[PDB]
């Protein structure tokens, strides 16, 4: 499985920080078999896409469940498309939890987007009280389900990336990241194939810095990350070299 | 007041199909007392900006209401004026009934936005079942006052156009009149009156959100208390510019 390092912004940027990141990625030495990814505000997709070469992806930070209608402040994978952008970051922890989105919104999301030719990092992840009332798979397995329900077709998951997010963190140490991604494979694996949960990335997006990324990297059902507050900074091209 | 008219594009877009409104928009002939706002979904702001005269308004269709931080998904009334862009749509029907948005996020957010630079369309309107209960002016003036608790001070209220939704209509089978229109504009400027002052109400611009067409705006643009509107489906097609001309 090739190792997948996306670099969330969150909200987060402008022109003049835009620019400066993208001359560091630009000129940065980062491993050749490591696929980067960055997910912008989306009024800098457009821009940052224009700007950046093709070895990056550009992600969108959401979108929604259909072309166009009368969804004032939505955008869609159509439109994602249309400014080259052929990525999509869908059911973060913040837009699940602080902006109210169902698992099965996300799921209709997830198979809208795959259909309209945009790849989808789809986040899971169980907050502090689940987690300590042992729900921690419960609540990944359910959440994993909305998304499998709404797919039109098993090829799907080819353009699938699953990011787990320990919400609950308190910090979540390597070993209880690959607990985790050990899981969920499992899940693939008995709830999709054997050959989907073989090659289906599944990538960490706890709290990952330049100081835990190679210990996190070795675990072996961690297939990359997705970087929050550290892909604003030069220690985002360390963490992309964590597998190198 | 200076007769007000924004076209909400909603989802729907593309580089190509908004360098046509942008031509049928830089074509079109315009009273220049007459104030014209669009709203491109967001990933489109910076270009539309960028492209567009400037005496067109370019508007966000939704932000939220901190500079920046960790609200993925979500983009920042800094961000707009980053890229040219003075103006918010906040409160939309659609954002308050389909995604959940409250009011109280409303006014927070329009607060956020003017204390930035961005001015706001804030949007309010009742549903049927509370029209039908007697609650039309209950639930627009405790939209209203949710946005006014939260603004930093009454000087902001220069930095706002009101939209009335009648959500009532737009998402039923029913049609609202002029004079409905008109009754509940005159009810909201009579709120600021008395809620804010008697300058604010006078000078604020209460805009008809309603179904507003070729064929009845001039009918809803000569009522009283309508300064103008903010534009749906019409504002994707020549029918726009009709609508920019209904008060002359
Ligand atoms: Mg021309
Ligand atoms: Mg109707």
């Amino acid at each position: 499985r090739k190792f997948f390092v996306g670099g969330n912004w969150k909200m987060n940027g402008s022109k003049k920080e835009n620019d400066k990141l993208i001359e560091m990625l630009t000129h940065a030495k980062i491993d050749p078999n490591t696929e980067v990814l960055v997910a912008p505000p989306a009024l800098y997709l457009p821009s940052v896409r224009e700007k950046l070469d093709k070895r990056f992806h550009v992600a969108a930070q959401n979108c929604y469940k259909v072309p166009s209608g009368a969804f004032t402040g939505e955008v869609s994978p159509a439109m994602l498309k249309d400014v080259g952008c052929d990525w999509v970051i869908l059911g973060h922890s913040e837009r699940r939890h602080i902006l109210l989105e169902t698992d099965q919104l996300v799921g209709e999301k997830t198979n809208h987007a795959i259909s309209a030719g945009v790849n989808v990092i789809a986040c899971i992840g169980e907050k502090l009280e689940e987690r300590e009332a042992g729900k921690t798979e419960e609540v990944c397995f359910r959440q994993m389900e909305a998304i499998r329900k709404n797919l039109s077709s098993a090829d799907m998951w080819n353009h699938i990336v699953i990011a787990y997010e320990p919400v609950w963190a308190k910090t979540a140490t390597e070993q209880q990241a690959q607990e985790v991604h050990l899981a969920v494979r499992r899940w693939m694996e008995e709830k999709v194939s054997p050959a989907v949960a073989k090659s289906i990335r599944i990538i960490y997006g706890g709290s990952v810095t330049a100081a835990n990324c190679r210990t996190l990297a070795k675990q072996p059902d961690v297939d990359g990350f997705l970087v929050g507050g550290a892909s604003l900074k030069p220690d985002f091209i360390e963490i992309c070299n964590a597998n190198a």
